[PDB]
DNA sequence: GCATTCATGTC
DNA sequence: GACAGAAGCC
């Protein structure tokens, strides 16, 4: 773990912030050879247009900042790399504004953030591949895919970039199925990879979120759930709620996928942060 | 092997 | 809102 570049950068963040949990979360989904997560370490390959390189992020709890290191090939697009790190880490969040608006739901784990992404397509691939399988199973699968269609780095051979919309769209649906997924899933990927090149998949948080999710569910392999959990991680939409998630219903013993949609109305417009708390806050029981 | 969640797709 | 392919237990 030597420095991978000579340039370093500093990103300020608003306390509190549970880094233990963030990097915890990101390490369980870490795609082997694409990214490496450790104690207070996060590194990963990164493409920014034509430019390729390695980015590492190390939190500094005391000075409340995040230290960033960049491969020499990412220098010219540093500003945009820093925006990806920001979006991946949810740095611009105002915990007080959110946590106040969550009330009791926020009290236990105020350091929770919205784990984002570095790329809207990559997230799209993920949301699908991790659809019906365990968190861990989904990461091995994605490793194998990247292994196949991922481009290696000329300056850092250990790392490969997540496969682009190009070499993914133009992939033998049968080659993908042979990596450990149904055929109808190898096709969702391809239909996505496709939507990417023809600007049919919004690569940034669009104006009308709800409207852009309707449009998504019309894709193959993508339903209400897969399209919500994408808006959350892919666009970092902060006002999204999945009343249909298996774990949430269990938290609302005796309540319909419609009697909670109006319960989680009370957390507008921070419903994504509300959802997370609900998951990772164990002893939380709804106000009956 | 029949059963059960779990999520997409249809009527 | 209400039914009709894929990935645990007797």
């Amino acid at each position: 773990m030597a420095d991978i570049g000579s340039e370093f950068y500093t990103l300020n963040w608003q306390p509190p912030y549970d880094w233990s949990w963030m990097l915890g979360f990101l390490a369980a989904r870490a795609v082997s050879s694409v990214e490496t997560v450790a104690d207070s370490y996060y590194a990963r390959s990164l493409a920014v247009g034509e430019y390729r390189g390695v980015v590492t992020a190390i939190p500094d709890i005391a000075r409340h900042t995040l230290h960033i290191n960049l491969s020499a090939g990412l220098e010219p697009v540093a500003a945009e790399c820093l925006a990806k790190m920001s979006r991946l880490f949810d740095l611009q969040c105002n915990p007080q504004i959110v946590n106040g608006a969550l009330g009791r739901l926020g009290a236990a784990r105020p350091g929770l953030r919205l784990p984002g992404c570095v790329d809207a397509f990559e997230q799209g691939v993920r949301a699908i591949l991790g659809q019906l399988v365990s968190v861990a199973m989904a990461a091995k699968l994605t490793a194998r895919v990247a292994q196949l269609y991922g481009e290696r780095l000329d300056d850092f051979p250990e790392y490969i970039c997540f496969p682009t919309p190009q070499r993914l769209a133009a992939a033998d649906p049968q080659a993908l199925k042979a990596l450990g997924m149904p055929l109808k899933r190898a096709e969702a990927l391809i239909h996505l990879a496709n939507a990417a090149l023809e600007g049919t998949l919004p690569m940034t948080i669009p104006g009308d979120v709800e409207q852009a999710m309707k449009t998504l569910q019309t894709f193959p392999g993508i339903g209400r759930w897969t399209a919500n959990y994408f808006a959350l991680r892919g666009w970092q939409a902060k006002d999204v709620f999945l009343p249909d998630d298996c774990l949430i219903k269990q938290r609302f013993p005796g309540m319909t996928p419609a009697q909670i949609r109006r319960y989680a109305e009370r957390w507008k417009p921070w419903r994504s942060y509300a959802l997370l708390h609900i998951w990772y806050t164990e002893g939380w029981q709804p106000d009956e």
